[PDB]
């Protein structure tokens, strides 16, 4: 079941911005959206694929766990954290790339599209260089994609072990108060058009959990806060945080 809240459209609008936030009530299991073409328009998943891509390299052992230790190349790039060494955590919450480059050419052509395959993750099209297909390659996932993948993640139903799937999760953890828990994932998709922001996960509830996906025009780095800034402005609205 899915509903439609164009109510939700001024959230993106003020912000002279465009863009979908999808929701999923768990228990009830009903979704909203305030943009329902776009919640099923797919776009490059760019840095939220880390997260298939976390969950591969662990289950094949080109991660040994959250604590190996993966050296910088010593090599200068624009992004000042990257330029260190990273563990899977640290990795995951700068958006790594270039960890995550040496991942996919471990893990290799065959191993990753099988495995996207076995995930049901978006179009499941790798097509391009394996070290950047997330990036400017052919794969493809939309916001309702993203959530459909996400609830498997949460429930371990993913087609790899229940460990890999622990750590992924672990990895992901955004904040936590005492009244939520927020595991997720940023995105920047630059490379193709049109540019945009990713923001995907689940808040934990004492007795519910709301998975989220949303994303939104994004022509400068300059809006990249307003992810997570309209998200949490919806989730207070519904009232699912303070
Ligand atoms: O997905 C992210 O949230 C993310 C994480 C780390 C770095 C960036 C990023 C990339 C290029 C940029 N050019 C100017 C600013 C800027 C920022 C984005």
């Amino acid at each position: 079941e899915w509903q439609e809240n164009k109510s939700w459209n001024a959230h993106f609008t003020e912000h002279k911005s465009q863009g979908v936030v999808v929701l999923w009530n768990e228990n009830k299991q009903q979704g909203f959206t305030n943009n329902l073409k776009r919640a099923n328009q797919a776009f490059l998943p760019a840095s939220t694929f880390k997260i298939p891509n976390s969950l591969i390299a662990l289950d094949l052992g080109v991660v040994k766990d959250e604590h190996q230790v993966f050296k910088w190349d010593g090599q200068t790039r624009d992004i000042a954290t990257w330029n260190r060494d990273h563990n899977l955590i640290t990795a995951m919450k700068y958006s790594v790339v270039p960890v995550y480059q040496e991942f996919a050419r471990q893990i290799g052509e065959a191993r990753m599209s099988k495995m996207l395959h076995a995930f049901d993750y978006g179009n499941e099209d790798i097509s391009g260089n394996v070290d950047s297909f997330w990036l400017d390659g052919g794969i493809r996932i939309s916001a309702t994609e993203q959530i459909s993948f996400l609830r498997k993640l949460y429930h371990n139903k993913l087609h790899v072990s229940e460990r890999s799937q622990r750590i992924v999760k672990q990895a992901m953890l955004t904040e936590a108060n005492g009244d939520y828990i927020i595991r997720a994932k940023t995105g920047y998709s630059t490379r193709i058009e049109p540019k945009i922001g990713w923001w995907v996960g689940w808040v934990e509830l004492d007795d519910n959990v709301w998975f989220f996906a949303m994303n939104m025009d994004m022509p400068t780095s300059d809006g990249l806060g307003l992810r997570q800034a309209i998200t949490k402005e919806v989730l207070k609205q519904e009232k699912i945080i303070p």
